[PDB]
């Protein structure tokens, strides 16, 4: 239903057409991420999409995951595609900051924790 | 390189497309049948204009590529192939609800649709 993966989708296959190397913008502070916390920023972190730095790289409707070496340490990405903030060229900035949809927002996630019950029956 | 990017619009067409028939939507594409090297029903073009249907029940061999749509649909019978230059196409909408995208301008399809001011000889 969300727009965003398929835009997302649109971008990066017109970003690498163009020999450009796509750049992602993640909130790390949002529900699922996994990055290495060493090197996010004001709880926000970019992302190198290319072929060359990515391992399996998939771009699904729901999430984007991806092998990353940061400095020698390969390990797997996981981004909840609620998490994807922009996609831009790293060579001239050209992109889209994508337009918030209501369904990442986490009153539009199923519950997460139960509601208050008793306990006897 | 003074940076002459491709045009956008095939990719955001496609990945549109696809949003609305994962969505049981029926995607419609409005097409300037001015718009030069369009190959479509002249009959049925109105204020040089032509709205289609794309859905898979609607369309044979459909192929959206970078520089052109074309496929296979049947207008009253007459069972006719279409070929649409991606400058041509204005927008792709779910008729289900009047609800899609009116794409942006883009330069480079501008100039594709300059006209000559006379004809060529002979």
């Amino acid at each position: 239903s969300p727009k965003r993966p398929y835009l997302l989708r649109a971008y990066y296959d017109w970003l690498v057409d163009n020999s450009f190397t796509p750049y992602l913008v993640v909130d790390a502070t949002y529900l699922g991420v996994n990055v290495p916390v060493e090197y996010v920023k004001d709880g926000q972190i970019v992302l190198n999409l290319s072929a060359s730095a990515t391992g399996n790289l998939q771009l699904t409707n729901d999430f984007i995951q991806f092998n990353a070496r940061f400095k020698g340490v390969s390990r797997e990405l996981y981004i909840p595609m609620g998490a994807a903030l922009a996609i831009y060229a790293r060579e001239n900035g050209d992109g889209v900051m994508f337009e918030p949809e209501e369904i990442y927002d986490e009153l539009n996630i199923e519950p997460d924790t139960e509601q208050p019950t008793g306990f006897y029956e």
